[PDB]
Formats: C-alpha cells, structure tokens, sequence
C-alpha cells in the first residue's frame, strides 16, 4: 500500500503531540485525589474514573503519526505495570517530562547523541541511589500497607491480600476470582487444586449446592485406562467388598463406566465419582505423588495399570477431603505422608529451580505452589459486572506489586523516592557539556511526579516539593508530603509506601522509550483510505 | 428537583472557579454545607401520623390526584404495614 | 512596582466582588488600608545621612551597577544640594 514518510523535526514533533496527548489525559488521575477523567460508553452513561490505566486503555488517535508516540508511551508503561503491577501513571508522567525537555535541549543545538549518554548515565546513578534507599519487607505490617496504596487506598482489600499472603506462605500462588457476593471475601483451601470438575453431574449430592464433596476416599488414579465392565468390576467388587468411597482417575472418558456408575449412584451401592483426566505429559508424575502427600499411599502408574488391579499392597489412597465444581476439584485432607517426598519438594526446589533459567518458571510455579502446603482465592464483590470488572483487575494488580515488594523491598511512596534519589545528580559531572544537559533532564523528570501528586490534591506543586527538598535535611529522607491530608510526615512511618520495583521499571522503562523517540528520525505509515 | 438542584450547584460552582477559587477547597465547603443541610432536613422532619398524612403525600406524589391518594391510602390501610401494592 | 501592585489589587478585588461584596465599599477599604500603609511607610524610614546613603541608593537604581553609583555620589557631592545633573 501506499504509505507517506515524515523526516526529521517534522517527525518528532508528530511524536511530541501523540505523548503530550496521551500524557495530559492520564497524568490527572495520578496520586490518590486524582482528577475525575469521563470516558463515553456507547448507547450507555458515560464512565466516570480516575484509575489512568483505565484512561490509558481507551486512549487512540486518528492521526496516524500522532497515534505512534501514543502507543509507543502505552506499550512501555503496561509493561512497567505488568513487570511489577503499579507504575503505568508514573511511567507515563515521566517519559512525558523526559522527551519534552530533551527536544527543547535537541532544538537548543545539543548533540542528540550526547543527551542520550548523559540520559543513560544519570538513570544508571538514580538506580542505584533507588537500591540504596530501599529496606527490605519486615511482616505482615509493610505486606499489609503496600497492598493498601497498591490498590484505591483501601484497607479492606489490603487486609485481605496481606492475610492471603500470611496464609498461603512465601512461594504460593493466590489467585482472584469471580462471585456476585455483595462483599469481597478469603477463600484459603488446604492442599492442591486440579484444572478439571465433574465428569458427570449424577454424583451430585445436593444440587442445589451442585457439590458432591466425598468423605474419606479412596482414589484410583490409572495411567492406563481402565475403564470397561472387565477393568473396572474386579476393581469394583475388590473395593465393594471394602467398602472404600470410590474416585476414578483415568486416561479418558468412558459412557460405559459413567452409565453404571449412574446406576450405581442411583442404586446407592457405591461412592462413585470421577474428575476424567487433567495435566498432559509427564505432569501426570507430579500428579502421581501430589495425592502421595496427603493419601500416604504408593501411585499406581502402568505398573498396577497392567493387571488389570492393584495386587500388591500398594495405592491405600485413603483421604478425608475431596473437593469438586464444574472444572475444578481440591484434595485437601488425609492420612499424610508430606515429609517422605518433601525429598521431591526439595528435590523441585534444587532441581526446577535450578533450570529456571529457561524462563519455564511459570511452569514450575504453576507445579510447585500447587504442591505446596496450600493455596487462597481471592472473592471479589461489587455493584455492577463493569464495577467488578475493573476491581477484580486491581486487585490481581496489588496482589502482583504485593510480591514485587517482597522481592526487592520497598521505598517511601509519593514521588519521595525519586526526589531522594535525583539528589546525587547534583555530584554526578561528565566532561560533556550535552551530556551535563542529559543529567539534568532526568533530575527535572525525577521531581516531577511529586509535584502532580501535589497538583492534583490542590497543592502548589513546586511549593510542596521545596519544603519536601528542605525537610530531607532536616528530618530525613524518608520525610515527604502526604497527599491524602494535606500536611508533611514521615512516608514510611505513615504506611505510604511503594515497591523499590515498582519505581526503577519505571524510570528505566520512561528513559529508554523516551531515548528512542529523540532519536527517531523517520515515520512509516499507510496513507489513510 | 434532583436536575433543578445539580444545575444550580454546577452553575455556581464554575463561577467560583472562573474567579480563580480551588477546586478542592470548593468541594470540601460543599461537602460539608451538604452535611449541614441533611441534618437540618432530619430536624425539620416529623413522623407519619396515621391514614391523613398518608393520603396527603400520596396526593402530592402524584399530580395532585385526590383519587389516587385515596386510593393508595386505602391500599395500605388494608394490607397493612408490611405488605405489598402491586399495581396492575 | 507600582505596576505590579495594581495588578495585584485589581485581582484580589474582583475575587471579592465575585463573592457578592459592595465595589464602592472595597473602593473605601481600600483608601483606608493605604493611609495606614503610607504611616507606617514614613514610620520606617531612615534619613539620608551622607555618600554612602547616596551611592548605595544610586548603585541598586541602576541595576547593581557600582560604576554608575560612584558617579552619580561624585555628581550630588560636587553641586551640593541646590544642584542640578542633567544626563547626556
Ligand atoms: N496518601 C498518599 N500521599 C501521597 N502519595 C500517595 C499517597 N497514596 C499513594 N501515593 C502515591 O501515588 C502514586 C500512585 O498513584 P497512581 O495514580 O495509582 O499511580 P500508578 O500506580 O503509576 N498508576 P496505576 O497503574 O493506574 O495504579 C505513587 O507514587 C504512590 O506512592
Ligand atoms: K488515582
Ligand atoms: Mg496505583
Ligand atoms: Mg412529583
């Protein structure tokens, strides 16, 4: 297709449009007293946030040009957000402040290159300045505050995410789910969950509820198939001669096996109920000893698949606390034998752990926290379906910067810790006076943020960062502005706290697209219709 | 009266900003001359009596029917406090 | 200065007259609060004692620039105080 090209200043003035654009719209709504922004719903009442990341998320131009720098500036901060879970709004304020002041330096005759060097070296200064200021996590008490400012300021659900994370342990998974509850809730289960339910609705017992928990049972989990009228009735009479509550895991489905089985539930003869075949591969083995921990019993694999039973005594399978739903089934209780292959638990833990490298960790975590000690679910409650649509999405986000600052700690909130950390460029020199240039471009950026969380709470932003600058000599540097009340305390005593995470993606992330949009000197686009 | 209402508040509101007012610190006057007013309305307020009232504001919720009012005050005379009307 | 002063007057007065206040009587407070002001401003002043007055004062008219102010001190010295400079 025909496409039309833009050189030059021409091109990066396109680009400085679509950022101030996409900036001005977004940067309102940062801090918590952000501007309320009103976005059109079609055929519906208008929507009416302060998030940003919602703002961001409808925000595209028509112009083409204009479109790029808007996406470019959107791509980086989501990925500030999705590394470490706050820090769109922040990205996006910052690469705004960065590629406006490096443009007037380029349009004063600075060498581009050189701004980009003195840029380079002064976040390089910063990031490690951020490093320093950081402190790692105490307990539940900083857990407990990060979730809190992670979300809309709220102590319900930042109580809720710090018990989770209390609950669960330090490498499990929490996960948030849907409900129509009018309030949000903690589900913590023991044990592990598997990604399939019923095979078949008869094993019900209470269909109101819709589910067919069983007491006590006593599971048979086949790496072969197993399940015609031969394979099953020697198992069958063997276990109806027992008495043993009946679970069937096999390769697949069978209507032969179901159809009697109904007939068996129907009649009542036995404790019939099966969860078809979840996992693929050699996930079955992670499988095999997962019910191992907890039913103390031997796996069956092929070897007591062959036989057409398990002869020998091996799989005792006895639980006490089977969960199932649609798609989802917990074995949660039961005899136990959780330290016999806590050598495979160590074993993950020295061996996966040790091929993580491979980036498969997703894989790993999705195994090993499974085969934890348990997990917790996260119940989301509101108004509407768009009401909880956007909190269940901010909680996933508190729950993802929660872990982050655990990782690497946390920093004292409000934009204090950039204005902390943009005071050792005042010592940083270069030899090059663009480069000098550079260094002060992202010291002006770095004292930005602080000054629209002051804005957009009616405040003087430069008066509030003067007296934030002064009182980081007299009272010390974790001492800034609290936005919420408008008066001067001590960030990390008050709870205001961030993720040291959360603030060095972000002002890497603002640099580098910022970096490659003073240097862009050509856009490619198709001609419009 | 809701729309009377919020075109007045608005109307007023941006002239106070065009002045060069905060925002802010209009909102926090508004808030809290709100909390004043809802209270003085709580004060202001007297309960129900009986059936005379009853009508009365059934009459006046509608475009001043004293049919209707009669109509809806005998409706709940006989199902009583706890009941349901159902309009048909 | 002085025109910096009106500016700063004509703003606040018309934040205050937004408010609902009587222009004429702003007008009055006005010519009060500079009577006062003018007292208070011959209160704080200090008589001209000799050249250093006289060159401190000439050097911060003209800018900080000491070199004006040795002259001009030079100048008032020279015709004395029924004198007159005159600027080529
Ligand atoms: N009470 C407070 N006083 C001052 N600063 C605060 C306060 N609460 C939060 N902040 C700061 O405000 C910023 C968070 O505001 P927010 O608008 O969520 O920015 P973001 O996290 O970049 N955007 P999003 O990804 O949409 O959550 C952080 O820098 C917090 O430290
Ligand atoms: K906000
Ligand atoms: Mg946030
Ligand atoms: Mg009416």
């Amino acid at each position: 297709a025909a496409k039309k090209v833009i050189y030059g200043e021409d091109a990066r003035a396109r680009l400085k449009a679509g950022v101030d654009k996409l900036a001005n719209a977004v940067k309102v709504t940062l801090g918590p007293r952000g501007r309320e922004v009103i976005i059109e719903k079609k055929w519906g009442t208008p929507v009416v946030t302060k998030d940003g990341v919602t703002v961001a998320k409808e925000i595209e131009f028509k112009d083409p040009y204009e479109n790029m720098g808007a996406q470019l500036v959107k791509e980086v901060a989501s990925k500030t957000s999705d590394v470490a879970g706050d820090g769109t709004t922040t990205a996006t304020v910052l690469a705004q402040a960065i590629f406006n002041e490096g443009l007037r330096a380029i349009a004063s005759g600075a060498n581009p290159m050189d701004i980009k060097r003195g840029i380079d070296k002064a976040v390089e200064t910063v990031v490690n300045e951020i490093k320093k200021l950081s402190i790692p996590v105490s307990g539940r008490k900083e857990i407990e505050q990060v979730a809190t400012i992670s979300a809309n300021n709220d102590a319900t659900i930042g109580k809720i995410i710090a018990d989770a994370m209390e609950a669960v342990g330090k490498d499990g998974v929490i996960t948030v789910e849907e409900s129509k509850s009018a309030e949000t809730t903690l589900e913590t289960v023991q044990g592990m969950q598997f990604d399939r339910g019923y095979l078949s609705p008869y094993f019900v017992t209470n269909p109101d509820k819709m589910e067919a928990v069983l007491e006590d049972p006593f599971i048979l989990i086949y790496e072969k198939k197993i399940s015609n009228v031969k394979d099953l009735l020697p198992v069958l009479e063997n276990v109806v001669r027992a008495g043993k509550p009946l679970l069937i895991i096999a390769e697949d489905v069978e209507a032969e096996a179901l159809a009697t089985l109904v007939v068996n539930h129907i009649k009542g003869v036995i404790r019939a109920c099966a969860v078809k075949a979840p996992g693929f591969g050699q996930r079955r083995k992670d499988y095999l000893q997962d019910i191992a921990i907890l039913t103390g019993g031997t796996a069956i694999t092929e070897e007591l698949g062959i036989k057409l039973e398990s002869v020998t005594l091996d799989m005792l399978g006895r639980a006490d606390k089977v969960i199932v739903d649609k798609d989802n089934t917990t074995i949660v209780g039961g005899k136990g034998s959780k330290e016999a292959i806590q050598a495979r638990i160590e074993q993950i833990k020295r061996q996966i752990l040790e091929t993580t490298s491979d980036y498969d960790r997703e894989k790993l975590q999705e195994r090993l926290a499974k085969l934890s000690g348990g997990v917790a679910i996260i119940r989301v409650g509101a108004a509407t379906e768009a009401e909880l649509k956007e909190k269940k999405a901010r909680v996933e986000d508190a729950v993802h910067a929660t872990k982050a600052a655990v990782e690497e700690g946390i920093v004292p909130g409000g934009g204090v810790a950039l204005v902390r950390a943009s005071e050792a460029l005042d010592n940083l020199k270069v030899d090059n006076a663009d480069q000098q240039l550079g260094i002060d471009i992202i010291k002006k950026a770095c004292r930005t943020p602080i000054r629209q969380i002051a804005a957009n709470s009616g405040f003087e932003g430069y008066v509030v960062l003067e007296k934030v600058l002064q009182l980081g000599k007299e009272k010390g540097k974790n001492w800034g502005f609290d936005a919420g009340v408008g008066d001067y305390k001590d960030m990390v005593e008050a709870g205001i706290i961030d993720p040291t995470k959360v603030v060095r993606v972000a002002i890497q992330n603002a640099a580098s697209v910022a970096g490659t949009m003073l240097t862009a000197e050509a856009l490619v686009a198709e001609i419009p219709e």
